[PDB]
């Protein structure tokens, strides 16, 4: 099964990603193929997919910027039926923002159809222009055909994914835990991460013996990445992560506190130093207290 | 022994306390005797006591707002010798810079004796008005000359104490520890923490599920703390008061953050409710994970 998580929907034939044209959150916005860069924040092309009570395998999809939900339009099981963002819930009994979605046929990447019209999201004519239509279109849960088969990129963690990557890191002993009690966390490229960092405060924050040490560094960072999180998305129900660690040496007379991140393939924790920007895979000694 | 701490120095016949004038981190500014508002901060009036390595009962006195020193001018015995505010160092040689201060007499106030010249701090003839003239003066440890007595109003705790009062607060729980090592805090009058919190841009901040949600917004108001400290104040080696606890019910199902202060006597935790600025006592549950 698709896992609850943020996914960059990016078409297998063709290198278009869904996008929801200028992150607008009015009702009626149109759904269109659109190029990326990956490795990079797509604004408008970030989709929170969340897992629907007792419909199995079907899903509402958030544009993370508009907060608005996948729409297809009056639930017309057309070939060519409008799909638009539109107002809606995450849990939802609308079928017109209710997506079934499994894997193809090539077991790898999914298809994606509307729970209502099962008709299925199209690329339409596999057009590989900006702006190019998307659509509900007749088609087949095994066909091969390219327009309706999309790689869900997965660009979050659980928290479950989350205690897993700090738990084999040797750095981070003693105690460490999430708030969010079943979290989903977008793990941002380090280019985003770092261009927080950036505009954060911190590069031009002098480091100053107790009163702006480095615990106050790490702080700060997690706040701005925080302020970052609800500044820059509409949708709610998800967070951004950014680990927070604070750690002393064997001997009682070092200290240390970093950020954290997580790797793009979501399995190794990285290290990040506030003060300056470096990231840092081995950093020992350890915390006693890691949260996120 | 006068403990390291950050104090505001009161005189013991008439309420005055050593200010010195217009904060001013210029060599030359003059200590004076002024007028406090008590359970505020008063910006010009908090002194750093940094205890000199093996002079015994000898301290340095910085001024927070400055990160200037009290210093005899010249070094000079003679009675109504200046005292002004200096550039210096925590640990410094100069005795100019360098004060022994012990009890009284009244068991309770301090007399501040310069280290060199073996002459007392003096509000010159127990004068009460703003501007008066503090001096080194003629005197004697044990007399009872209120011009020469100083009540050493405690305004912050070392690490040991924060731990001591955070041990004996029932909804502190798991992992609790300060992030410096033998660090001095000033403990906020509440007035002042809130003023800090009105000004942080949380009284307007919307909650919102997992992207910005209570840890969030106890880990800003812990940064709003930090960037404040560091901007209101040009002393270094003290740090503010201000700690964070993230907690669960026995229930793994709710999740509360706060920050959390001390009392003015140091001796009780009391908590911060960063959403809408609410002082608790009584939170029950309790937390995993407690710094400052
Ligand atoms: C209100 C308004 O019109 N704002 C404009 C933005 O919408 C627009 O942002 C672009 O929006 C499009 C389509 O909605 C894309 O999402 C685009 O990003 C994507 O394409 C880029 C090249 O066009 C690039 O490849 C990105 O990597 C990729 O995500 C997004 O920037 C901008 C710029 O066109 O103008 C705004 O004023
Ligand atoms: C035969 C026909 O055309 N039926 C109409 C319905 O399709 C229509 O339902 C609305 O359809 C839109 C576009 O698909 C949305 O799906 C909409 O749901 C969402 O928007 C509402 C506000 O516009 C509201 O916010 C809902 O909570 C949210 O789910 C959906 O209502 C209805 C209603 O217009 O009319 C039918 O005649
Ligand atoms: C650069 C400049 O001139 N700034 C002025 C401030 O210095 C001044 O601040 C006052 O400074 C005095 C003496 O240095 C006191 O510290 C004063 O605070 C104290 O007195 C207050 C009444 O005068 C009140 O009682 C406070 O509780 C107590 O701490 C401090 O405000 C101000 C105001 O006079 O003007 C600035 O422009
Ligand atoms: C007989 C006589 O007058 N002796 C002079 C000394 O008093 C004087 O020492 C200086 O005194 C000032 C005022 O008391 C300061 O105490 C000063 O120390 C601090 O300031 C220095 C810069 O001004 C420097 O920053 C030091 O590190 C710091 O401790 C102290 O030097 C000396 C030097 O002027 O001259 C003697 O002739």
């Amino acid at each position: 099964s698709l896992r609850r998580g943020i996914y960059h929907i990016e078409n297998a034939g063709v290198p278009s990603a869904i996008d929801l044209k200028d992150g607008s959150s009015s009702d009626g916005t149109p759904i269109v193929g659109w190029q990326f860069t990956p490795d990079t924040i797509n604004w408008h092309q970030l989709w929170l997919a969340e897992p629907i009570p007792n419909v199995a395998d079907t899903f509402t999809l958030c544009n993370l910027f508009s907060g608005t939900y996948m729409d297809l339009y009056n639930g017309s099981s057309e070939a060519g039926t409008a799909v638009n963002g539109w107002q809606g819930t995450a849990f939802t009994t609308n079928p017109h923002q209710l997506w079934t979605i499994k894997k193809s046929s090539d077991g790898t990447s999914y298809k994606i159809q509307n729970y209502g019209s099962k008709t299925f999201v199209d690329l339409v004519n596999g057009d590989s222009s900006d702006g190019a239509k998307i659509a509900g279109w007749t088609g087949t849960w095994d066909e091969g055909n390219p327009h309706q088969k999309w790689y869900f990129n997965r660009m979050s963690v659980s928290s479950a994914e989350a205690q897993a990557a700090i738990a084999r890191n040797p750095h981070i002993h003693g105690t460490y835990r999430g708030y969010i009690l079943d979290g989903e966390y977008l793990v941002l490229p380090n280019a985003t991460f770092t261009q927080i960092w950036k505009d954060s405060g911190l590069p031009g924050s002098k480091w100053r013996e107790q009163i702006y040490d480095c615990d106050d560094f790490a702080i700060a960072m997690k706040a701005a990445v925080g302020k970052w999180g609800a500044d820059s998305w509409k949708a709610n129900g998800f967070a951004i992560f950014c680990g927070v660690m604070l750690g002393v040496n064997k001997a009682g007379d070092a200290a240390h506190a970093y950020n954290f991140t997580l790797t793009k393939d979501h399995a190794d924790i990285v290290f990040f130093e506030p003060q300056n920007g470096g990231y840092l895979n081995d950093i020992g000694y350890d915390s006693y207290m890691a949260f996120y």
